[PDB]
C-alpha cells in the first residue's frame, strides 16, 4: 500500500503530548486537487493508539528527520518542547516545530477485528513549514535501519547485521552527523536486545 | 555534507537539454536559512559532464519522483515538456515543472583530475513549487536499485538482483504505482543488458 514513513503527535486526556513513528496508508483525496485521507494502523496498547482511540485527532509529519524516527521508534522522547499548537485546533492538535508539512487529522471511520484497528482520518487542516532537504541515501538506510532493530519478532543476527552494515556504508558515503548518531542509537539497542 | 539524490538540468551547445541524475554535495551556508552551494562530481563523457564543463550551468532539482530518476539512469528521456526556462535565466537555465525545490548553478570553480571532476557551483536562482510527499521506503530501494543498475559491469549479478529483491518487498509494502513501474523498468534493463 502507498505508505508515508511519518511521525505522529497526539495528545492524552489530560493534554499530555505524545510523539512515535506510524507508516500511515495515504488514501485518495475526496474531491480532486483535495488533501490526502489517511488510513491509520496504530499498534494496540501503544500511547498513540490510547491516544487517537480516545480522542479522534492526530497531527502526521511529513520529516527529513531519520535520526527522530529513530529515537521515537528505539524509546521515549519527549516532545514538549519540540511541538507548538495548531492554529485553530490549540486544545486537539499540536505539531512539530520543524518538520516539512503536517495534516492536523480527525477519525471518520473505524473497523478492524481486535486486536487491530483500522482508523480513517480526514484532514481538518494542514501546513507547511521547512524545505524538504530530498532523497539522502543515509536517511534512507537509518529509516531501514531503525525498521530492522525494531520488529516485534527479532531477526536472525545475521539479518540485522546486513541492515546495520548496509547503513554503515550509505551513512560513510553520503551522511552527516545526525544519521551517524542515529545509528550507533539503533545498534545500541541491538546490543542491549540481544 | 551531505549527498542530494537529485535530477539535473543543463544545456549542450545548441540549446538541447538533458535531464539526468546527479549526487550533488550540498555544502550548507554561512548563516541558517541561506542558500547553499554545492560541490558536483559528474561522471567523465557523460552528457551533464560535457555540458557542465561547457556552459558552467545547471540546474539542481530536489525530487520525489524515484521513477523519473530511474528513468534518466537507464537511459534518455526527452525532457522538452517537462522544463521551462527560467525569467533572467531564460538562455542558459531551465527548471522543471513538477519538482520541491529547485537551484539554478552556476559552476565557480574546477578541479579534480580527468576522469573525476570536482565543480563547485553557487546559486543565481531558487524557488519552491511542490511539496514532498516524505519518506517512502519504496522509493528509497528503487534509488537503491537504480544505482545498481547503473553498475552492470562492475557488480555480479547476484548482488543486482539482490538489490531488486530488495525493491521487490519495499515496494510491495510501501509503493504506489510510479514505483512498481520504476522496478518493472529496471529489471528490463538489467535483462537487456545481460543479452
Amino acid at each position: 500500500s502507498l505508505i508515508l514513513e511519518s511521525l505522529v503527535t497526539t495528545l492524552d486526556e489530560q493534554g499530555r503530548i505524545n510523539l512515535a513513528p506510524l507508516g500511515p496508508i495515504v488514501l485518495p483525496p475526496q474531491s480532486p486537487g483535495g488533501l490526502p485521507q489517511f488510513l491509520l494502523r496504530p499498534y494496540e496498547g501503544s500511547t498513540t493508539c490510547d491516544n487517537l482511540l480516545a480522542s479522534g485527532n492526530a497531527v502526521i509529519h511529513v520529516i527529513d528527520d531519520a535520526l527522530l524516527i529513530a529515537k521515537t521508534a528505539i524509546g521515549k522522547v519527549d516532545a514538549s518542547d519540540l511541538v507548538v499548537p495548531i492554529p485553530g485546533l490549540e486544545d486537539t492538535h499540536v505539531r512539530l516545530k520543524r518538520c516539512h508539512r503536517w495534516f492536523a487529522v480527525r477519525v471518520t471511520q473505524r473497523a478492524g477485528t481486535p486486536p487491530r484497528h483500522e482508523l480513517t482520518a480526514r484532514c481538518l487542516a494542514s501546513g507547511l513549514v521547512d524545505p524538504f532537504f530530498g532523497f539522502n541515501r543515509a536517511k534512507h538506510a537509518v529509516i531501514e535501519a531503525a525498521v530492522a532493530a525494531t520488529r516485534l519478532h527479532l531477526l536472525p543476527p545475521e539479518e540485522i547485521e546486513e541492515e546495520l552494515e548496509r547503513a554503515r556504508i550509505a551513512i560513510e558515503k553520503t551522511g552527516g552527523e545526525p544519521e551517524r548518531e542515529a545509528l550507533q542509537l539503533i545498534r545500541r539497542h541491538v546490543r542491549e536486545s540481544s
